[PDB]
This record gives structure tokens, C-alpha cells and sequence, in this order.
DNA sequence: ATGATGACGCT
DNA sequence: AGCGTCAT
């Protein structure tokens, strides 16, 4: 009772950009805004690959990882953007561009921690105390909220979806308590009166929307970021969990997307998140470890600790190309000019990052896949990193990865290459 | 023949 | 260090 801790001692926001790189190519060619469209990468096969789509697309059936003309099949009028090719790849460098600009915007409100390239976590408790303190008690209006959902509400004793949100709204308002400076239900309500004015500025500042969720801590932070889209924002408290978790398929908390969450499922023979809460900490420990089992005891309840990083930058910079099929690489020449194609963009990126942002990598890593695997890496290796030049760079990687070749012959290789990586690491101040 | 990324855990 | 998992 009294002791046992309920996870609301932080406010936490999780910021998502709706449909991103679709977001950017609209920004620039106004032509495609308001419409069903999507972003390709290459063309030649089968009309490119879709990495985005914009809402209306989605309501047609238009997918990732569909082919451009099977999307076509679903969405004759569908509009597309290529992504930019240089040096024979994708080059991705305007979506880390337009990134940075957000995440700069962001930055102003709260220190936050970039977890890709369109989603930064918040942590908005110091925020949330100052703006407290500011406010004296008087009362949250509903003006200052025009976008936000309460998961959960409205409840008890209209059909428009506006008229729906406004109602729950209502109640939660009407419920708090606002004299009350640590109810862990008026912090939150403040974080989301700010993430309503980060959200505003972004848009304002970018021309980008985008979503958000409020909770106390990032997974359910990012489980309400996705229960209203596109640009609306969700509060989920923590007395909203039981309810919410007892229909919650245990795939949706981040983490458990793949094979973990599959072991939960198959070896406790459940579905839902808060059918977690029937086992002890100590059963959990047993089918799943001491750290998973712990964090699943916690997280069924709620409850998660995970810090919101100070961390802004992406701590690696790496370039990447598949080979598939019939273009595998079979000879040493080509292999050699790939990694010098793949050298050149990350030196370029590379003193771009020295001269922005003061810092300095300092080991090179390098991973190839080989025809046959089935595994996405089939061998990595790292070497020093000592000179920001594509050659050199490029001349390392063939080095340490030269005596994968099977061939007897020298000039040609087997078996061929699927993929080519490069990948700049531990960085230090300069 | 999705592809091009990027963070973190295990041993 | 090198490999694997999970995710945008
Ligand atoms: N497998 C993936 C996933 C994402 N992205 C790239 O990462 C970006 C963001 O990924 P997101 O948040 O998962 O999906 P969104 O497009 O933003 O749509 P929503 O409104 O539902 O958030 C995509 O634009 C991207 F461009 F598509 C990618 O390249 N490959
Ligand atoms: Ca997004
Ligand atoms: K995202």
C-alpha cells in the first residue's frame, strides 16, 4: 500500500513526425500535399521500393516495403518521390537535414533524446514543475489543449469523432485536481499544455505535423503516441492501464514486437498485456531472465524506468547497400569500387559531422553478407579509423575483409557479396 | 528483390 | 570484439 511505488514520479512525451520523408517531399513540391502519396527508393525494379506513405495512401491499402506498381495497383492516381541517388545509392542526407531541424526546434522546450530519425523522447518534469509554479493553481482551460485525447475517456452516464475527444476531455478537466502541485494527473496535464505548444512550433517553424503521447515513461509514452494519428496527441495516465492494457495485444509494447514477445505468448499461453500481472516477479525471472523478467513484472503494472538519454546526435554514422539476386558482386574490381562508392559518401558525412558538431570517429567497421546466409550479416570486422579519406577508408575495409574471399582465382570473388556496410563508431570531442 | 539506416544486449 | 535483437 503505502510503500509500493507506482512509476509517476517523471513526465514523459514521446514527439513522432507523421509520415516523415512524405512529409518533406510535400514541403518542397506543393504539388504533392493533400493527395495520396508515397516516397521510392530506385525504379528500375518494379517501379521502387516505398519507404513512406501519406494518410490518404494509407486508405487505399498502400503499404512500406510494397512495390511502387503494386501500390499502383491499389492507388491508380498515387503520386511518388524518388529518393535522391548519388554515387550509384540512396543518399538520404535531406531526411537527416530536415530531422535535425525538428529535433533543434525540440531542443528549446526540454533536453531530449533522439531515438530515430523522426522520433525524440521528452523529459518534461523540470518543465512541468516551472510551468506549475507559474500557473499558482489556476485552473487548466480545455482551450489550451485543441489536439489532445485522454485515453480511455469519455466513460459513463454524440457521434462525431471532435465531439467525442472534446467530451473526454471534459471529464478528465473536470475531475482535477488543481491545487494539488505533485498529483501525478496534473503534471501530466501540464506536459501535455507543452508538448501542444512544442507541437505548435514545430509546424509553425517546419511546416511538419506530427504526433505525440504523454505518459510517465517512454513505453507508454510511445504506446499513446500511437493511439490517435495523424496529428493529435494522447494522455494516458497511469489509472488508464488496467483497462487499457486488458485488450492489449503484448506485440504493441516496444520490445516485445519479436521473438521475446512470442516467448511470453507461448510459454505463459496468454495474449494480452495485463494478463502479466497473474505471475510473481520471481516466475517472470525464471522464463525470461532476471532483467526481462523484472521489466515485464514492472511494465504489466505500468511501471518502467527507463531514463530519457541526453542525447541528440546519433552516436554512428553509416552507409549501406544491398546486392540482391543476379547483381551480387563477383569480382575484386567491383567489390573495390562499391566500398570506394560507399567510402566517399561516409567521408563526406564524416566532416560534415566533425565541423558541425566537434567530435571525431575513431573506429571503422565493416560487414559484407555473402550469398547463401540467411542472416542480414554474414561478417563484421573493425580496423582503426585515423583519417577522414574515402580511399583509405575504403582500402581498410577491402583489407580486413579480402580473406573472406573463397576464390582461388585472385581476381575473382566467391561467393559473391549481398551487401557492402561501412560504419563510423566511438566518437571523440575535438 | 525491400532497403538503408540506427540503438542496445549477450558472451 | 563479433554476433544478435528490435526498431525507424
Ligand atoms: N522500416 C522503415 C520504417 C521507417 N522508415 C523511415 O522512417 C520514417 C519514420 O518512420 P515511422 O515513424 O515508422 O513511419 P512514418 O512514415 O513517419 O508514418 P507515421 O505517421 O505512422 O509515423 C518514415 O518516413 C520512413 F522514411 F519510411 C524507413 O525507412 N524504414
Ligand atoms: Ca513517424
Ligand atoms: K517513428
Amino acid at each position: 500500500g503505502p510503500h509500493m511505488a507506482t512509476g509517476q514520479d517523471r513526465v514523459v512525451a514521446l514527439v513522432d513526425m507523421d509520415c516523415f520523408f512524405v512529409q518533406v517531399e510535400q514541403r518542397q513540391n506543393p504539388h504533392l500535399r493533400n493527395k495520396p502519396c508515397a516516397v521510392v527508393q530506385y525504379k528500375s525494379w518494379k517501379g521502387g521500393g516505398i519507404i513512406a506513405v501519406s494518410y490518404e495512401a494509407r486508405a487505399f491499402g498502400v503499404t512500406r516495403s510494397m512495390w511502387a506498381d503494386d501500390a499502383k495497383k491499389l492507388c491508380p492516381d498515387l503520386l511518388l518521390a524518388q529518393v535522391r541517388e548519388s554515387r550509384g545509392k540512396a543518399n538520404l542526407t535531406k531526411y537527416r537535414e530536415a530531422s535535425v531541424e525538428v529535433m533543434e526546434i525540440m531542443s528549446r522546450f526540454a533536453v531530449i533524446e533522439r531515438a530515430s530519425i523522426d522520433e525524440a523522447y521528452v523529459d518534461l518534469t523540470s518543465a512541468v514543475q516551472e510551468r506549475l509554479q507559474k500557473l499558482q493553481g489556476q485552473p487548466i482551460s480545455a482551450d489550451l489543449l485543441p489536439s489532445t485525447y485522454i485515453e480511455g475517456l469519455p466513460q459513463g452516464p454524440t457521434v462525431q469523432k471532435e465531439g467525442m475527444r472534446k467530451q473526454g476531455l471534459f471529464q478528465w478537466l473536470d475531475s482535477l485536481q488543481i491545487d494539488n502541485l505533485t498529483s501525478p494527473d496534473l503534471q501530466l496535464t501540464v506536459g501535455a499544455v507543452i508538448v501542444e505548444e512544442m507541437r505548435a512550433a514545430i509546424e509553425r517553424e517546419t511546416g511538419f505535423q506530427c504526433s505525440a503521447g504523454i505518459s510517465h515513461n517512454k513505453v507508454l509514452a510511445k504506446l499513446a503516441c500511437g493511439l490517435n494519428k495523424p496529428n493529435r496527441q494522447t494522455l494516458v495516465s497511469h489509472g488508464s492501464v488496467p483497462q487499457l492494457f486488458s485488450q492489449m495485444p503484448i506485440r504493441k509494447i516496444r520490445s516485445l514486437g519479436g521473438k521475446l514477445g512470442a516467448s511470453v505468448i507461448e510459454i505463459l499461453g496468454i495474449e494480452y498485456m495485463g494478463e502479466l500481472t497473474q505471475f510473481t516477479e520471481s516466475q517472470l525471472q525464471s522464463h525470461f531472465g532476471e532483467k526481462n523478467g523484472s521489466w515485464l513484472y514492472a511494465m504489466c503494472r505500468g511501471i518502467e524506468h527507463d531514463p530519457v538519454k541526453p542525447r541528440q546526435l546519433p552516436k554512428t554514422i553509416g552507409c549501406s547497400k544491398n546486392f540482391p539476386g543476379k547483381t551480387a558482386l563477383a569480382t575484386r574490381e567491383q567489390v573495390q569500387w562499391w566500398l570506394l562508392q560507399l567510402a566517399q559518401e561516409l567521408e563526406e558525412r564524416l566532416t560534415k559531422d566533425r565541423n558541425d558538431n566537434d567530435r571525431v570517429a575513431t573506429q571503422l567497421v565493416v560487414s559484407i553478407r555473402v550469398q547463401g546466409d540467411k542472416r542480414l550479416s554474414s561478417l563484421r570486422r573493425c580496423c582503426a579509423l585515423t583519417r577522414y579519406d574515402a580511399h583509405k577508408m575504403s582500402h581498410d575495409a577491402f583489407t580486413v575483409i579480402k580473406n573472406c574471399n573463397t576464390s582461388g582465382i585472385q581476381t575473382e570473388w566467391s561467393p559473391p557479396l549481398t551487401m557492402l556496410f561501412l560504419c563510423a563508431t566511438k566518437f571523440s570531442a575535438s
